[PDB]
């Protein structure tokens, strides 16, 4: 119905939005220059400094909450629109629509659309993320953990099939996202902060 396909194409478009963009160009960095290359919060870090890199990801955690939440209100936790929209913010991160963004690699959405079903099952998630980092160092180490124990806890809180299979096919696309940093993480040349 035409609710839903609306909710997730403003989705699809919200997440295409990478707001490291926004504000590298802000004060005229080229973000595709500086540290790794990347538009995400954690190369907006690298090169405009913590500050920078907590506000973009907060912009970036809103594009998936607030489609998501919608999603949830409107439709249900139980519902596909739900799984769709969800999966329409993060896609819209790592391919965005805008001809001139380059897409990221889809871990702060992704944990904003976590948030809007349960934030319990999100702040453990970033408690893994956090902790996994402050161990090695490496946030694509961090990323990839707490993506595979977002989906644990998922499963392990009661959260349906639809939730399950959005979580699964976001995560794949995130560790997909990652295929170099794994590469590196395998021969110990991963960046490390
Ligand atoms: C390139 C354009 C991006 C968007 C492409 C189209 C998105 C695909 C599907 C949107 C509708 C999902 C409906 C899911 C569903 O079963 O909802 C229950 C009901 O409300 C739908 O009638
Ligand atoms: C479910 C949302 C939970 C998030 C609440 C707190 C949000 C604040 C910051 C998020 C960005 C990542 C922060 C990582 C960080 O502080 O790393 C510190 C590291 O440099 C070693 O001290
Ligand atoms: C459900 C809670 C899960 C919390 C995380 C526990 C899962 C176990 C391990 C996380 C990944 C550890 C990887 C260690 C490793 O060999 O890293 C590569 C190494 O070269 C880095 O120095
Ligand atoms: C190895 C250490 C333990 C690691 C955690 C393993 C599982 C731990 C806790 C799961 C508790 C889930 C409580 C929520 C739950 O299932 O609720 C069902 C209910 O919310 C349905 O409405
Ligand atoms: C090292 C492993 C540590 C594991 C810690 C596990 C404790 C975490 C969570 C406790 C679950 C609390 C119950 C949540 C709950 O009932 O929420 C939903 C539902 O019951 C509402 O009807
Ligand atoms: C990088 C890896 C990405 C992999 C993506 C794979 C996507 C796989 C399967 C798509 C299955 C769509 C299922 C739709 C569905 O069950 O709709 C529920 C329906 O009951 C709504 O009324
Ligand atoms: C809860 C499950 C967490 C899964 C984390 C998977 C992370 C994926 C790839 C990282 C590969 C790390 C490099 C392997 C390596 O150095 O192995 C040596 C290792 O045995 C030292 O502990
Ligand atoms: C199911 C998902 C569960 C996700 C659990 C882990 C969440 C960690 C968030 C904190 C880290 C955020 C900083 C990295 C983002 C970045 O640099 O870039 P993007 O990936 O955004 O392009
Ligand atoms: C670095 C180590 C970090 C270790 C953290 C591992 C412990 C997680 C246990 C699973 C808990 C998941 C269930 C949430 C409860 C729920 O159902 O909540 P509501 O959605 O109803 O609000
Ligand atoms: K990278
Ligand atoms: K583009």
């Amino acid at each position: 119905m035409g609710s839903a396909l609306f909710l997730v194409i403003f989705a699809y478009l919200l997440g295409s939005i990478t707001f490291g963009e926004v504000i590298a160009k802000l004060k005229g960095v080229d973000l595709r220059n500086v540290g790794s290359g990347n538009v995400g919060a954690t190369n907006v870090t690298r090169a405009l400094g913590k500050k920078y890199g907590v506000l973009v990801f907060f912009l970036d955690f809103l594009k998936g909450f607030i489609p998501a939440l919608i999603a949830v209100k409107s439709f249900g936790i139980d519902s596909w629109v739900l799984t769709f929209t969800g999966l329409a913010s993060v896609l819209g991160h790592m391919y965005p629509v805008f001809f001139g963004f380059k897409g990221g690699k889809g871990v702060a959405t992704a944990l904003g659309v976590v948030f809007a079903v349960s934030p319990s099952v999100a702040l453990f998630s970033f408690l893994v993320w956090l902790g996994i980092f402050l161990w090695k160092r490496y946030v694509s180490l961090a990323s990839i953990t707490a993506t595979i124990s977002a989906f644990l806890f998922l499963f392990v809180a009661g959260y349906p099939v639809n939730v399950l299979f959005m979580a699964i096919v976001i995560g794949a696309l995130i560790i997909y996202r990652h295929r170099e940093n794994i590469n590196r993480l395998l021969t110990g040349r991963e960046h490390r902060f």
